This record gives C-alpha cells, structure tokens and sequence, in this order.
C-alpha cells in the first residue's frame, strides 16, 4: 500500500513536469512566430 | 498551436487526473484499515475480559 502510494506520486510528478514543458515550448513557439510574422510585415512595408 | 503537443497536454492532464484519484482511493483504504484494526483490537480486549 506504500508501494501503491509511491506509484501514484511518481505519475503525478512526471505529469507535472511534462505539462510544465509543454507550456514552455508553447510560449517559446508563439513569440517566435509572432516576432517572425511582424518582421515579414515590416519587410513588406519596406 | 501544434496538434501533437495539445494531445500530449490531454495525456499530461489525464495521467495527472488518474494519479490524484489513485491517491484519493488509498486514503479511503487507509481510513478503512485503521477502522478494521479498531474493531479487531476492541474485540480482543472484550475476549480477555470474558474468559
């Protein structure tokens, strides 16, 4: 039963971390496309 | 807005949901065990006071 509890707390910790790394990638990805879409729009206007 | 990562997010959330739930059940099993032992120990003493 402590072996059972251990297993749950590991699934919850690996779950935390995976979602915490998805948000980071996402943030990182949206800004990058946002910075690039804006630069391309300025080149248009140049 | 990649559809692979969003689906990894569903996976991340479920895995975490099910784990929390697992732990809600253990705590119930926990309550239950400490209750069974209370009846067991209380019975035993009754036995030693009737024999």
């Amino acid at each position: 039963l402590d072996k059972l509890k251990e297993f749950g707390n590991t699934l919850e910790d690996k779950a935390r971390e995976l979602i915490s790394r998805i948000k980071q990638s996402e943030l990182s990805a949206k800004m990058r496309e946002w910075f690039s879409e804006t630069f391309q729009k300025v080149k248009e206007k140049l």
